[PDB]
């Protein structure tokens, strides 16, 4: 429709429970006449008081969102649209379109001691190679050797061929898990891609790295 955005999408930095912040969305009215925007839906997260604006022309207005975590949130990463709804009082009424907006949240890690913190070992690198025509499988371990449970708060693809699930998500110390990986070519076919290079995201309570990325490497 009419109104246009800076972003498809908004992310927060990596942030603990307490952490203040803000990600700026710039909207704009392109055709013609005005604009009338509300924000019908706020991720949880969020703070806005820019909620029901009018619009004139170009490219005009910007949204602030301030981090508001909810109090008991529980680490991982945290994916919710804002929404947005236009209606133009003249030539017409509705489009209605979403930001997703991201937020890494890990442990307030001050407050965790060694015996309740894991550490991970993985390989955080791995090239598939030349997939040819089958959906293909591939396993990484995950291994803890800290002296708490390590946990797995969330594991998260963004590229649609790609996907991964660990076996647990609770890793005793010296333990380890299967972390399952599957390309499928088929989907990369159908997007014209003919190699992706895409991460897997991992929040933990590693207090070193609680966020970490394996890059996958793949061809047709
Ligand atoms: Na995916």
């Amino acid at each position: 429709g009419p109104l246009q955005v800076s972003n498809a999408r908004l992310l927060f930095p990596i942030s603990m429970p307490e952490d203040e912040g803000v990600v700026r969305l710039v909207v704009n009215n392109t055709d013609e006449s005005d604009l009338q925007v509300a924000v019908v839906s706020l991720p949880s997260f969020v703070s806005l008081d820019d909620r029901a604006f009018r619009l004139q022309a170009r490219e005009p207005r910007e949204l602030n969102l301030s981090l508001a975590v909810p109090r008991n949130m529980p680490p991982g990463m945290k994916d919710e649209p804002l929404v947005l709804e236009v209606t133009s009082p003249e030539t017409g009424k509705k489009a209605v379109d979403s930001v997703m907006v991201s937020l890494p949240l890990v442990d307030n890690f001050p407050a965790l001691t060694a015996a309740q913190t894991g550490v991970m070992e993985l390989s955080t690198y791995l090239d598939m190679g030349q997939l040819d025509g089958e959906t293909t499988k591939a396993a990484i371990e995950i291994r803890n050797v800290g002296a708490g449970p390590l946990r797995l708060h969330s594991v998260t693809t963004r590229n649609p061929a790609l996907t991964a699930v660990p076996d647990r998500t609770e890793i005793k110390p010296g333990g380890s898990t299967l972390l399952r990986i599957a390309v499928d070519p088929q989907v990369m076919k159908a997007e014209g891609w003919q190699s992706i290079a895409a991460d897997i995201s991992i929040i933990c309570n590693d207090p070193q790295a609680p966020l970490r990325r394996i890059k996958v490497k793949a061809e047709l």
